């Protein structure tokens, strides 16, 4: 199936995304830290990464910076921040999309499809 | 790089042209859906910024038609901001969607994502 990795410390968000993506027939992998997410990214061959930017071991922009040295996998970022400067930095660092919370699952799903079609 | 702006409102169309020319791009304009599609086919733009509220139809019709013959990235503008708005346009084939009002800096970062991904 399509493999999606979620990198997010916040347990409720992880569970919420996993249930939504599994129900659309995707295989979901999870990591709770930036460092573990990078390990899983290299391990699991995700077709897409949904990355929360507020992680306990660093700003998620550092995940993108590291990841982009060795992977072109699509990345959709999530943030509690709506600040324009944050959106610009994350996209310019290599994110493919950015959704500020709160957001609807339906929009996330549509944006997931764009990111997956384009790489197909 | 060539950008096609499909937008009947003169003010925002001019604002976008001068913003994008300021980053060194060449700008083409169209103020109806039909002329937009024709410009898109003849000028081979690297991207299209599409307003959904045109005098001769819904820009979703523009997108559906375009996508039979072109993979050029399309970023939609619209005053429409409901989630269902965004889902319909993305599913039709748009690459991104920004509701108005928006920050120019955010639009430009989103244009760059589309550029690097369609140069791959
Ligand atoms: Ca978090
Ligand atoms: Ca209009």
């Amino acid at each position: 199936m399509t493999n999606v990795l979620i990198v997010e410390d916040e347990q409720a968000i992880r569970r919420f995304l996993r249930t939504a993506l599994e129900g659309d027939g995707m295989r979901v992998f999870e990591a709770e830290t930036l460092q573990r997410g990078l390990l899983e990214a290299a391990t699991r061959k995700p077709d897409l990464i949904i990355l929360d930017l507020g992680l306990p071991d660093g700003d998620g922009i550092e995940f993108i910076r590291d990841l982009r040295q060795w992977s072109a996998v699509p990345v959709i970022v999530l943030s509690a921040r709506s600040e324009e400067s944050d959106k610009i930095a994350a996209l310019d660092a290599g994110a493919d999309d950015y959704l500020s919370k709160p957001f609807g699952i339906g929009e996330l799903q549509a944006r997931l499809r764009v990111a997956l079609r384009r790489h197909s």
